[PDB]
């Protein structure tokens, strides 16, 4: 027996990227699944309000202010697919932890240690993991980068590649740092490459997980920007990513070494950095996306593990830290 | 008095009864009117009178209403967790009162459940230079690799009040003292052990400008600061301010500040720290310190010059403050 709980939405900048999501994992996940929808304004849709508001891949306004009235023992499983802020950081999380419902994905530490791009590279850069050099801005605080431009300036906790901004020169720097505290109270500034190849490796499991092949993302754009990301055609995913046989090998191992440090159960989607032969750990997102043009489950496919094979693997992946 | 403070005390946590006896402490001296909800043992919250009751009774195994509890949260203006480790101070409770939108004393989510980590603290307090004890973590079901020799501490990773804490002389002791450990975490940290060691703390108020207490130190009689030791009256030597020289006392408060920013605490801390040959360590840090009649957090704070309803109301302000500050 097993009813699984989607919620999706959120009140993040990727809200609608969030309803997208759900449209594929609704299509393709193998048990029976009844779909939470949080609007915007924070108030939650239930039951067809919720369907109504997925055809409309957007829901300004709800209707239940949280916590909402859900029967929440008619579930099983709770499948957090919200992405960004007060969804992937662990304020979900930490609700469904005083609930008692076992749910998909990382738990409250590694939700929101892998949200904050600061704090995420402090401890990946200590375990041995080659970061990018970045500084945290606060705020109301005057920035110091110890690094000539480009940079790249971005909300601590954004997703999408909302509010990033690529510098050029120094008087353009207060201009993307008002934008990055437009989602955010803290804003890192990360030394850009130039060029850069982009790779992402998936993971499953809990703590100790298994890595998928390693893809490549092209395009043409001046970065993985908003439009490129979920606009169809614009973005190619390479797999297997064209690399020698060592750098495969170790962007796998880099991408565990990371997920079990950090501690993250259920999935992540590791992003990467080549640089001059060089790799480099971007970020992990431990709520990846699945629409139609992203990359986790095309990772996934590609490692023999078909797309209703995954939902069911990380459905049970959260049964299985519930009972310990 | 308009304001109207709910306090949160119990929890599902091995402190649990350490929860209660700072509730009793919070509610002598708080300036506001101020209501108590009662997380039982078993999860589920006693409202009202029944919470009261069980205060008085010092423990509650069962509860009567299960999560999320039956309470008017539009009555109260902001929100005292004072649940101390598992499910309350790493981040859980946090995350459940940021959705409901009220303002609550502490620090956020992120800073919660990353100071209750005592293994994900270590790496961003060594990555920003603090000087912390070697250490190494070991996971349930894996084999330990220790770089480093005995005397060992062997801790849970989400631990408090010392509970499933064992100092190891041999090596052949560190397998029982983890299966000890990993009854209480799936993660555990083997630190060297500092021995002779002196243990000094201080306490941090503040949101943006943290400012620090006098430097106290606890003295003892017990192989370590254990739960016996913590929370019996009189066996613990609480030393306000520390006998030490004013500038070793002075780099103590200056790497607790350092700490309470690189951590990104919010509202109160009490940082720990050891002293070991001249050298300064910094132990851990609890954001939702004791108020148990043993407690130095609010202590420390009495002898710099602010009293104990001063204290708590200042708390209660500072989470004001940042709520506005959105
Ligand atoms: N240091 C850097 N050097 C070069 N390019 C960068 C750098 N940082 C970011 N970028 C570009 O900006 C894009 C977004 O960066 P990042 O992955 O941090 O954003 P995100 O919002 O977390 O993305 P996601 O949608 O995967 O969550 C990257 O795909 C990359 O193309
Ligand atoms: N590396 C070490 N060297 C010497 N003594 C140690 C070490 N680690 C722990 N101890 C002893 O164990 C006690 C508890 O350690 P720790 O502060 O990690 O536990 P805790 O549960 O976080 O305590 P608290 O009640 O302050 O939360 C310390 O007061 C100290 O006496
Ligand atoms: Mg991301
Ligand atoms: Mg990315
Ligand atoms: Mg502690
Ligand atoms: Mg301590
Ligand atoms: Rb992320
Ligand atoms: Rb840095
Ligand atoms: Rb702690
Ligand atoms: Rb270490």
């Amino acid at each position: 027996e097993m009813r699984v709980l989607l919620i999706a939405g959120g009140v993040s900048p990727e809200h609608e990227v969030s309803l997208l999501s759900a449209e594929g994992v609704l299509r393709h996940i193998p048990f029976p699944t009844d779909l939470a929808v949080i609007a915007q304004d924070g108030r939650w849709l239930l039951g067809e309000k919720a369907l109504t508001a997925l055809e409309a891949k957007a829901a300004p306004e709800g209707e239940h202010p949280f916590p909402p009235p859900l029967s929440w023992e008619r579930y099983d499983v709770v499948f957090p697919l919200l992405h960004g802020r007060f969804g992937e950081d662990g304020t979900v999380q930490g609700f469904l932890e005083l609930l008692g419902k076992p749910y998909v994905g990382a738990g409250v530490a590694a939700s929101a240690l892998c949200m904050d791009k600061d704090l995420s590279k402090r401890v990946l850069a200590q375990a041995g993991v080659p970061v990018v050099p970045w500084v945290a801005v606060r705020k109301g605080e005057p920035p110091v980068v110890p690094f000539d431009p480009p940079f790249f300036v971005k909300p601590a906790n954004t997703g999408s590649s909302v509010g990033i901004s690529r510098v050029e020169r120094f008087q353009d720097l207060e201009a993307a740092l008002a934008l990055a505290f437009r989602y955010d109270e803290k804003a890192v500034v990360e030394k850009a490459l130039s060029p850069v190849r982009e790779l992402e490796v998936g993971v499953l499991g809990n703590v100790f997980g298994e890595a998928s092949p390693v893809g490549e993302v092209r395009y043409e754009a001046p970065f993985y920007d908003y439009e490129t990301k979920y606009t169809p055609g614009r973005a190619e995913l390479l797999i297997p990513a064209p690399l020698d046989p060592g750098t495969q090998e170790t962007v796998q191992e880099l991408a565990l070494k990371a997920y079990k440090v950090l501690g993250v159960r259920g999935m992540a989607r590791v992003d990467f950095f080549l640089a001059e032969g060089e790799l480099y750990l971007n970020e992990l997102n431990t709520i990846p996306g699945f629409t139609p043009t992203s990359m986790y489950p095309r990772l996934f496919e590609a490692g023999g593990v078909a797309y209703p094979e995954l939902l069911r693997r990380l459905v049970e992946l959260a049964l299985t830290h519930h009972h310990h």
